[PDB]
């Protein structure tokens, strides 16, 4: 897993999370919206947001990066000892969602990227090594439910 040290680093980096949750959760959405369009589609509520500004503009949009953001900061907490929050946020995914593992690998992909623009020069190499090993820790604990359950 993880060792003490970059535990320590994943929740230094989430404290620069939490001072902003719900700016930091918009722009991961924006993120994953915009650069994979098809996942706009998974979410019935905000298939109506035509344009990036029409996405800026949603207090929606930002209410459920802050319902995202918080869920995950709840997981990385648990620092590996996750399954009870993990089990189910992996269950509803698969099997009421339907989101794919490779939406997750885009969603992680996008926390490194807004990580990076809302804090450049602040986000340095180690803390990206130890953000990067919690989210791929994140993912590969939710591709073993949905294995369990022949998801994708
Ligand atoms: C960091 C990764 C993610 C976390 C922590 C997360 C967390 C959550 C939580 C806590 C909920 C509300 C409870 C639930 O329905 O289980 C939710 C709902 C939902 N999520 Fe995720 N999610 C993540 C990634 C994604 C991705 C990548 C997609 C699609 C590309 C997605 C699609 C949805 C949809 C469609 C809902 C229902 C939204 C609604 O209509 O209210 N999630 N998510």
């Amino acid at each position: 897993g993880l060792s003490d040290g970059e535990w320590q680093q994943v929740l230094n980096v989430w404290g620069k999370v939490e001072a902003d949750i719900a700016g930091h959760g918009q722009e991961v959405l924006i993120r994953l919206f915009t650069g994979h369009p098809e996942t706009l589609e998974k979410f019935d509520k905000f298939k109506h947001l035509k344009t990036e500004a029409e996405m800026k503009a949603s207090e929606d949009l930002k209410k459920h990066g802050t319902v995202v953001l918080t869920a995950l900061g709840g997981i990385l907490k648990k620092k590996g000892h996750h399954e009870a929050e993990l089990k189910p946020l992996a269950q509803s995914h698969a099997t009421k969602h339907k989101i794919p593992i490779k939406y997750l690998e885009f969603i992680s992909d996008a926390i490194i990227h807004v990580l990076h623009s809302k804090h450049p020069g602040d986000f340095g190499a180690d803390a990206q090594g130890a953000m990067t090993k919690a989210l791929e820790l994140f993912r590969n604990d939710i591709a073993a439910k949905y294995k369990e359950l022949g998801f994708q």
